DNA sequence: TTGACTCTCTTAAGAGAGTCA
DNA sequence: TTGACTCTCTTAAGAGAGTCA
């Protein structure tokens, strides 16, 4: 709500409720190699999910409080960030899951960034594989590595030059 | 169907018509500092086009021949593609512009591959700063680099580890 | 047969809001 | 007040198909 102590008991709440979801460790590559683990904080599956939460979508959810008699309600993952600026070089601010774990509530697994850097982090070599991200990566992306390309740039006739 | 040579002779059309839209050179990174040129061959911004070629959308047209009396139309970048397989890992194959230049219609610049491969080249280092894609890119992606990351991982209390 | 428009859809990273009990 | 559901929207890499002359 309006005020930074209100917004202030919001994120509190919210910590305290995503820290008795279950820590499931998982271990992860980082790039060069190496492997490192991760506790991430992951919402239940089905109903109940914890006090203020609800789920509206397979993989989105949603935060909700009452304050001086009005329902207030947030992405279940934007929480942590609402004393920060909502937006950057005109681009909406999004949260963004270092953990690529989308059910991972685990704000040590969050940035919040556009949403262009939120996709990139999904090829990203890693904190041991060459990230430059200025808010370094936890792990290599899912989706790093040499792709599967079906056909490569051709031509059946000389018109073109690279 | 159209035959393996009707389909040859419709990629032949394409490549005549494309050959003559404006060639516009571009200064591109290449990664590792690096810098190179790249030739594209533009669509024009508005009608007409080219033979054959018609805008659907800001930035997407579509190609269009008729044969023995039916009318068959493909996406724009689609048609150095038809005599290869459609799909890869059960995901289907889009062309992916490895110029990074919607307009151009270069198949020197084009290839062959999954959503995901096309859209993570965005982030690519470069062929000279360390690109791992088995068909190599032609320069560092658009989107490489630190990022403008608002806000971090943090957390108010101490109910987390990471 | 062709040109120049029109419309909606896909994907996978993300969102907001309403209906009931 | 709180919980458990419902719906559609955003973005930027990509698509298919209809109408009229
Ligand atoms: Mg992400
Ligand atoms: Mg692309
Ligand atoms: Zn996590
Ligand atoms: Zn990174
Ligand atoms: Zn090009
Ligand atoms: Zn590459």
């Amino acid at each position: 709500a309006l005020t930074n102590a209100q917004i202030l008991a919001v994120i509190d709440s919210w910590e305290e409720t995503v820290g008795q979801f279950p820590v499931i460790t998982h271990h992860v590559p980082l790039g060069g190699g190496l492997q490192g683990t991760l506790h991430c904080y992951e919402i239940p599956l089905a109903a109940p999910y914890g006090v203020g939460f609800a789920k509206n979508g397979p993989t989105r959810w949603q935060y909700k409080r009452t304050i001086n008699q009005v329902v207030h309600r947030w992405g279940s993952h934007t929480v942590p960030f609402l004393l920060e600026p909502d937006n950057i070089n005109g681009k909406t601010c999004t949260a963004s899951h270092l953990c690529h774990n989308t059910r991972c509530h685990n704000p040590l697994h969050l940035c919040w960034e556009s949403l262009d850097d939120n996709k990139g982090r999904n090829w990203c070599p890693g904190p041991n594989g060459g990230c430059v991200h200025a808010v370094v990566c936890l792990r290599q992306g899912p989706l790093y590595g040499p792709g599967a390309t079906v056909a490569g740039p051709q031509q059946r006739g000389s018109h073109f030059v690279v």
